């Protein structure tokens, strides 16, 4: 009964019963299940014998940054008696722990290596040989002015958490086209079939001969060949269906197949698995002739065997390309004749001795343009260099790429699960990236199986994620109530009844004491029902506040629950802005950005992190007790929050972040920016919210109200204004240098099916906004023309 409880909890957590998997009687699903279960359990066991600092690295990974004084409050576990030391920002955490043990021995009338520093009320720790200034928490405290509050956790306490979290021939390829079709009975049904190796067509779309019931050799068919079908009417499309010619066991598939079709001509990128709705979906009846069994040649036997003329020169000096331009691998792989086994064996032989490639080259090889499993394994082999922080930075894209995957057991799934089971922060976001897509039939089996496998290697983490899902379940029930109620009573009345609903023990228990799905290190402790509310927008989003005594003012955390809108594009936009910030900070440029959390959790559902101490441009402009001129409202609000000496740092914070968001919204093509979706923090930091439109679905924007604040309220201020232009120019030139990184990641995101990231037209927008094909001088002059055009429009 220890397994019956665990399995039913897994079913509940992943949003799919484990019985649904068994009832498929699918040897592939069964073989992924048992192989991945052992893989995950091995990792769980390796983790149960790690050292206490290694366990800290696992569950609470360090939050770092991409000579000065510091007052720090430090206390111990099991004692309210705090102590305020005065350490330097250049000191290591071990120096503070020695200071704390010195003050502890002096009071209690009495070794810092057996201790770790916990950030109060958070699952965040400070340990290692890193100066305090470089820990994100100390950095954030220094800028905010706040005193860092830490707790001296001993090794015997950390080890108790580890001990509490236990458990053949030239015969040309041919098909026989032998069902619930719904189309105009007056016209006729036609099926178009195409052979594909990724994007590349292996031969030519062999269509069919024009009711409700209806040039390639077999020896040259590549390992990952796709037979792609399209049911049209004769141009109105009806359905599509794809399948792999070779099975998961490398054997060539033979005999009849029933292809359950997806409703819409050819969709090569679409999954190679049938529609699960085997009741209403249209089906195609096909037959695979008998070649003999024939299993795709092994690596041992395989290794034994731009204009048109430019591609033939790249292929001729293919060995010179490996030995002198190894990074040009994708250029030669994209020129290889994938419909000729003779050239594919010669090309795969080169890839077997090809040196490793930088992560930027590996992220390119993960695109759909490279479906070969050998070239794909080489990509994950180069992708292991990825640091846990870099892997987190691209985790969303690596999850979308699983949609291109042709079989369930794959080296990307093995890698993602291996890296997830070695870091609880990576296992956390991998969980939510898969959980949030469980309502999508095409990914539900794949994602459902991965989440199950992870759960086998993390039974304690499953219980922690269960607590999150229960909170999200209650938030949907409270949000549906709020939607119905708001259409029938005054807002104050609905707010009072939302609070009574929340005050029920079913809700107080479920909504309290959980890790935030937006950030596992933020602990959501007591829900402040008096401070919770909903916004007046269509989906009545909930504004939920939390407090924690243990963390003081830092435990005051807000989250926004939204049901009814897709949050993926917002998440993507924010991740890109965070990447820009990391790139800018890597080149010594801190633009004081605010890349707050956005995490989709389910069907048109997700969370948004509340940034407290901020208001919208429109609310500051309609102040609540004056400005003689509206142009002075923002500057006056900044004066209200930053008296005397402080006003200068606030105008600087505004200038830097304004330059960052001006460049980010410009480069990413984010339009429809107005006083409602632009906010200012009391520090001066300007940031944007609600990114429902990107890639021009856009000129540089210079708002007069912001230029007035940048100019310290002066009508003419070239010293201030031109320093601002320098920031825009630097941030735009740093992002241009990493243009290939955004293009590769955006190319990987084509797998997500976001409507504003659909064809090459959308990717072209980024190339033009980043002016990549130009020299750095010509691009900077072009940006200058578009920036000067924005000041005149201001
Ligand atoms: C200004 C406040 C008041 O009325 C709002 O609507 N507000 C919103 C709205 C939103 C938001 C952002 N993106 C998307 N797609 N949707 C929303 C919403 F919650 F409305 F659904 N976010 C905030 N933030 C608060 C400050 O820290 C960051 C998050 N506040």
């Amino acid at each position: 009964r220890v397994k019956k409880l665990i399995n039913s909890q897994i079913s509940l957590l992943i949003g799919k019963g484990l019985h649904e998997f068994d009832s498929l009687r699918d040897p592939e699903v069964n073989d992924f299940r048992t192989k991945m279960r052992q893989f995950c359990e091995e990792a769980a066991a390796h983790r149960q014998q790690l050292g206490w600092v290694e366990w800290l690295q696992y569950s609470f990974p360090l939050q770092l940054e991409p000579n000065r004084a510091l007052l720090v409050n430090v206390k111990f576990e099991g004692s309210e008696e705090s102590f305020t030391f005065q350490v330097s920002t250049k000191d290591m955490p071990l120096a503070l722990m020695a200071c704390a043990l010195r003050k502890k021995a002096t009071v209690f009338r009495q070794q810092p290596e057996e201790y770790a520093l916990q950030v109060n009320g958070r699952h965040e720790y400070l340990y290692g040989n890193y100066p305090l200034c470089h820990f994100q928490y100390i950095c954030s405290c220094l800028h905010s002015g706040l005193t860092p509050h830490l707790t001296m956790v001993h090794s015997s306490s950390i080890l108790a958490m580890r001990d509490e979290q236990s458990n053949s021939l030239e015969q040309p390829f041919s098909i026989e086209l032998i069902r619930k079709v719904n189309a105009d009975e007056r016209m006729k049904l036609v099926v178009q079939a195409g052979l594909f190796h990724g994007n590349e067509m292996l031969c030519k779309t062999v269509s069919s001969s024009e009711c409700s019931e209806p040039d390639i050799s077999v020896c040259d068919l590549p390992r990952m060949a796709r037979l792609c079908f399209a049911l049209y009417a004769v141009d109105c499309p009806i359905a599509w269906a794809n399948l792999m010619l070779f099975d998961y066991k490398d054997q060539l598939k033979t005999g009849e197949r029933c292809l359950y079709m997806w409703p819409s001509l050819l969709n090569p990128a679409g999954t190679v698995r049938g529609n699960p709705n085997t009741e209403s979906a249209a089906a195609l009846v096909i037959y695979l002739p008998e070649v003999a069994p024939v299993y795709f040649p092994a690596l041992e036997k395989i290794l034994e065997l731009l204009y048109e003329h430019e591609k033939d020169l790249v292929w001729k000096m293919r060995h010179e390309v490996q030995e002198h331009f190894p990074e040009a691998l994708a250029r030669l792989l994209l020129v290889t004749k994938w419909n000729k086994h003779e050239d594919v064996a010669q090309m795969l032989y080169l890839l077997c001795s090809w040196p490793e490639l930088p992560v930027l080259s590996a992220l390119e090889l993960l695109d759909f343009s490279f479906p070969d499993c050998y070239v794909g394994s080489f990509a994950i082999k180069s992708l292991r260099k990825l640091t846990d922080d870099e892997l987190f930075q691209y985790l969303l894209q690596l999850v979308q790429v699983l949609k291109y995957e042709s079989y369930l057991d794959c080296e990307l799934t093995k890698f993602l699960l291996g890296r997830a089971l070695a870091n609880r922060k990576i296992g956390h976001f991998l969980f939510w990236h898969l959980r949030s897509e469980m309502h999508v039939p095409s990914v539900a089996l794949r994602f459902g199986l991965i989440m199950e496998a992870y759960c086998r290697g993390s039974t304690h983490h499953m219980k922690v994620l269960m607590k999150q899902g229960e909170a999200l379940s209650k938030l949907k029930a409270l949000n549906d109530f709020v939607k119905v109620s708001s259409q029938k009573t005054t807002k104050p009345q609905t707010k009072e009844m939302m609070h009574m609903c929340m005050r029920q023990e079913t809700y107080m228990e479920a909504l309290s004491h959980l890790q935030s799905p937006l950030d596992p290190s933020t602990l959501l402790e007591e829900v402040c029902v008096e401070q919770c509310t909903f916004m007046d927008s269509k989906m009545k989003p909930l504004w939920i506040m939390y407090s924690s005594e243990e963390a003081g003012s830092a435990g005051n955390v807000g989250i926004i629950f939204k049901n009814g809108d897709d949050l993926r594009q917002d998440m993507l936009t924010l991740q890109m802005i965070q990447l820009m910030d990391v790139l800018w900070k890597q080149e010594g440029l801190d633009l004081r950005m605010t890349p707050y959390g956005c995490l989709p959790t389910g069907d048109r559902t997700g969370l948004i992190e509340v940034v407290l101490h901020s208001d919208t441009i429109a609310n500051i402009q309609l102040n609540k007790s004056t400005a003689a001129f509206n142009k002075d409202a923002l500057l006056n609000w900044l004066k209200s929050k930053n008296p005397g000496e402080a006003l200068d740092r606030a105008i600087e914070e505004f200038t830097l972040s304004c330059a960052g968001y001006c460049v980010a919204t410009y480069v990413l093509g984010i339009g429809d920016r107005h006083s409602d979706n632009i906010m200012i923090r009391e520090s001066g930091q300007l940031f944007h919210i609600d990114f429902g439109h990107f890639l021009g679905n856009v000129p540089f924007i210079l708002t007069y109200d912001f230029v007035h604040v940048i100019q310290q309220g002066k009508t003419n201020n070239s010293e201030k204004f031109e320093r601002f232009r320098g920031y825009c120019e630097r941030a735009y030139t740093i992002l241009r240098r990493h243009g290939l990184l955004f293009l590769h990641l955006f190319a990987l995101m084509r797998a997500a099916g976001l409507p504003e990231l659909s064809c090459s037209k959308d990717i072209q927008y980024l190339k033009d906004s980043l002016a990549l094909g130009k020299t750095e001088e010509e691009a900077l002059k072009h940006f200058r023309v578009k920036f000067n055009e924005a000041l005149r429009e201001s």
